């Protein structure tokens, strides 16, 4: 039922065919079936690339035909007349099946190819339906890109029959696997959303496709945040990635040494950092965890970060700001009395125990230095050391043994933190030698057994000291060009919020200075 | 008119006399005069240390007598009867004149000796006056300690005459130099205040007498303040001295990079630092200027700071935090448009000129680096260099010559900053070669001619680099033990508030670590 212009115009399009096309028909003795036989022979006529063939014993619509390549059973099937407004759809299904390319978003297309679930679409149209082609053409394209997406297009002029049976009251009307999918004007983009629950992952492929950063900051505590603020203010493209925005300050309550602010709270401060961050153009990336640094192979290259989630981000410069973890005793009551008398930091919380008894756990330099600090402020200090002797510098031991409100206990292993449901009232320990159990009354317990930088994931990539800290010069430079570090994860001597933010700012200004010094066209 | 017990009791006191005493009398033919002749002979009788003598031709009260040493005319004069309630006063004037010491505050006493103005006190008393001795004894003491303080004590029983003439209506009644001084119960301490306007200076001697500090921080900008906060929280004795609390932040308006605080103001922030400081036990000392450091001569000693005002403060540890000054162009309009388009700091104020034209003054690394920064953010940058060529690193010059929104001008000397009464609209300069004058339209002018640390006053005391910065290691340690430095006055690579506070905190924790490591009984 091709007219003069469709025939001549189709001859033009058909010479685009790089591949062989077969139209496989399944037909009864109906007038319409003859209508369709005729049509297919008319098209086979117009190119040696197209051959027409019958198989009338197949479990499908009569009349219908498949458009495929030789040997495949993959491609769009029309049932009824593929003309009317759908002539362009017919041409197009032929063209694609014979290797003319889609006009579409290539990315969308590869998305379609790699899709797991099975699917059997069916669209209802009528020849006069001005809107049905885009939808038909959309879903035809799918059947060609992936064999697990079947698509039959149904002309309602033939099966006025079936329109009734599924009570379709308006066309185009799409169905998936028997279930009603939707109707009216749906672009390819919208159908593909609806269909694939898909990979949730691609924040992942989403990360992989983002552009290289001028600077990418890893770790979003105080240090990383300060870095980000200083970076974005120079207008360079900046990314701040980390596991959990706020870092260690999220798990603290009272903070009295964030200079200028007499008293704030961990949560308030983390939120105030977020707000200060969001004033600038910063790609903030939360709950991602860096698992490797790949240093640039050349002086104008890109550094790369891998994430535990599998993604790879790229940057001209990196700032690592992953902080550290204070070693826990791991004993019953510890978790329960964090911030309620169990603390990890004498500078932070010392003044809160004037008049009170406290313990320090750890006989290293950390603890011993902590006990002398606390001794000056508190009514009494007990230091518990796990081993038979203290690890501290002798000159610190002497000094701590000099004082008159301190007790040192050796071989002592804390077994329990004791509170009253609200706050610490004591401590329980074991003599590791005798196995006997002892009890102390106190209000504060300062754990000073060790810091652990969050830097194992950099082994071999940048240089660390013997405690895991990333070595930096005053400019926050590591031993790899273009890679900087700030905060508790570095060799910086003291671990504090106001110190962390400062280093962050420094690292960023060094990063900027590096970027501008390094280009050479 | 001495009775048995006064005579015997006075014999006891008189053997305390280490020095010779003379009582010089001036007398008429009155009964009272005879009363007084008698009395003086009775006392001369009681010790060979006391001789009595007459000179009846003297321009003074009759009867009166002076109590002095041989040859002097210095000491207290009584007129009328020195008995009654005033017997103890008489004894005491004799004792002091013969070298028994005062019961008083020695410091108060030396204060009295060194006092410049002349003064002629006169006190009115009556014998029955129970309160007059303390006052009489007070002012007698003065006449002995300093010859420019005269004091006659007047018994109103003799000159009931004079009581009338000066309408004294209640005793004790003191007079200075004819003028009425006051009356009733005045301790020595209160008379001495009233009398000497004195040295205002002694904040000065007041500083000199204060106890050694555990730590003394010099300079009270952001860095010194942070140091002080961290120090006092360890409860050590801490002093913060500086020229003007707040440092450079007092002369700035908008601050958008004090991390966590999106927008504050110089004045607000300085005040918020003061408040955070005053939460702790910190001796704050304002408007004092350090002019020299004297390093301890031994490892447990004291460092000393001299002040321009002459005082010397002492400390076991020092933190220098004296900051820096940005070089001014020194041209008309500069002062007028500070904070209104003339600025000293691209990191600080860069984002405020998006879309605007600006100039950078200075072709060093500072300026050149600034111009590249600004180039990325602003519509156009002009750099003016005073000399025939830029001092910047070649690699920075190339990079700045690469850009498409920058102009470089050589031999250019800015003559005027032009505003509209409210903000900068342009700039005027001189070609130093031709002498011709040029004009530029712009909104911002970034002066980058040089930083000058405020450290000349340390020449020879601690090591500085070739730009005057105090050299520090990561722990803020200088090349003198126990001396630390923080902030813009050091080698720290970038000059910012948040960086300054961090260093301050670090310096303090290092100072503390030094104190506790250094004692050895
Ligand atoms: C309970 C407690 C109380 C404290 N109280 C005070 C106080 O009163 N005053 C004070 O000055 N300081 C206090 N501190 C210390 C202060 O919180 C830290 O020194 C500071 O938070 C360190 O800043 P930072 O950004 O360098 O590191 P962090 O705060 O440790 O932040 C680093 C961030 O990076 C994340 N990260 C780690 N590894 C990775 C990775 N591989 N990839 C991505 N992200 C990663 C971490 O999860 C964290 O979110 C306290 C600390 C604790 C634990
Ligand atoms: C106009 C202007 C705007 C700025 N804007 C910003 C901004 O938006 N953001 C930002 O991060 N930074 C900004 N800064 C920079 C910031 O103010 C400084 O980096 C910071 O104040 C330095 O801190 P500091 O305590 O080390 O030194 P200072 O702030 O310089 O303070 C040192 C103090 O010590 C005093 N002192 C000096 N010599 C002596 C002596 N011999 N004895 C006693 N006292 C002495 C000084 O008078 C001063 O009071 C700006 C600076 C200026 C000038
Ligand atoms: N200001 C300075 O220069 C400082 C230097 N340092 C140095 O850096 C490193 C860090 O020192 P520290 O943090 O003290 O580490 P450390 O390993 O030297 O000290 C840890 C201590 O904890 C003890 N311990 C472990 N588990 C215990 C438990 N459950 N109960 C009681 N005690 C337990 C160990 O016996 C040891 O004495 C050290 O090598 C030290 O020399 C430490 C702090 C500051
Ligand atoms: N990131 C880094 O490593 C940095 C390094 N530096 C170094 O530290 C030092 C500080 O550098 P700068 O502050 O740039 O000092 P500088 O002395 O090198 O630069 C000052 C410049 O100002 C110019 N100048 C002076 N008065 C002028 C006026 N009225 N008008 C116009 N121009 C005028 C001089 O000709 C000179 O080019 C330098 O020695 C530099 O090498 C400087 C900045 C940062």
């Amino acid at each position: 039922m091709l007219d003069t212009n469709m025939k001549t115009q189709l001859k033009a399009y058909l010479e685009k065919l790089t591949k062989p096309v077969e139209l496989i028909a399944t037909l009864d003795d109906s007038a319409k079936s003859a209508e369709i036989k005729e049509l297919l022979a008319e098209i086979a006529e117009l190119s040696d690339k197209v051959t027409f063939k019958e198989d009338n014993s197949l479990p499908v619509r009569k009349p219908s035909f498949l458009i495929t390549n030789p040997g495949s059973n993959q491609g769009p099937r029309f049932a009824g007349s593929p003309l009317g407004h759908e002539f362009t759809s017919l041409v197009l299904a032929l063209l694609w099946t014979g290797g003319h390319p889609s006009k579409e978003a290539q990315s969308l297309l590869e998305q379609i190819r790699h899709i797991d679930g099975d699917f059997e679409f069916e669209t209802y149209y009528s020849l006069s339906c001005h809107n049905c082609p885009d939808v038909v053409q959309a879903l035809n394209l799918m059947s060609v890109l992936n064999p697990r997406i079947k698509h039959t297009a149904i002309d309602g002029g033939t099966f006025q029959n079936e329109i009734t049976d599924r009570n379709v009251m308006g066309v185009p009307a799409v169905f998936v696997n028997g279930k009603e999918f939707g109707q009216g004007r749906m672009t390819l983009t919208e159908i593909v959303a609806k269909i694939d629950t898909g990979a949730e992952k691609r924040a992942a492929e989403e990360l992989n496709k983002r552009d290289a950063y001028d600077v990418l900051i890893v770790g979003s505590g105080p240090a990383g945040a300060a870095a980000a603020i200083y970076s974005a203010r120079k207008g360079i493209r900046t990314g701040l990635m980390g596991e959990r925005f706020g870092g260690q300050i999220l798990d603290t309550v009272d903070i009295e040494n964030y200079i200028s602010v007499p008293k704030t709270e961990g949560q308030k401060l983390a939120g105030a950092l977020k707000v200060h961050v969001d004033e600038y153009d910063v790609d903030v990336i939360d709950s991602q965890s860096a698992s490797k640094l790949i240093p640039a192979a050349v002086e104008g290259g890109l550094h790369q970060i891998e994430t535990a989630s599998g993604a790879v981000l790229k940057a001209r410069s990196i700032i690592v700001a992953t902080g550290a973890k204070w070693r826990n005793m791991n004993v019953p009551g510890e978790d329960q009395y964090r911030t309620k008398g169990v603390t990890y930091c004498p500078h932070c919380d010392g003044p809160l125990f004037k008049g009170k008894r406290v313990a320090v756990i750890g006989g290293g330099n950390s603890g011993v230095e902590a006990a002398i600090d606390l001794a000056g402020i508190v009514e009494h200090v007990t230091l518990l050391e796990f081993a038979p002797e203290m690890k501290a510098d002798q000159v610190l031991q002497d000094k701590l043994r000099s004082l008159k409100n301190v007790d040192i206990i050796l071989n002592a292993q804390t077994t329990e933190v004791k509170g009253d449901g609200s706050k610490v009232v004591g401590l329980e320990y074991r003599d590791r030698v005798s196995g006997d159990i002892h009890n102390i009354e106190l209000a504060g317990i300062f754990v000073q057994i060790g810091l652990l930088p969050n830097t194992n994931w950099l082994e071999g990539a940048v240089e660390r000291n013997r405690m895991g800290e990333i070595i930096i010069d005053a400019k926050c430079e590591t031993n790899v060009k273009g890679v900087f570090a700030a905060g508790d994860c570095t060799t910086v001597p003291y671990k504090q919020i106001i110190i962390a933010t400062g280093e962050g700012a420094k690292a960023s200004l060094s990063a900027f200075d590096y970027l501008i010094r390094t280009k050479t066209a």
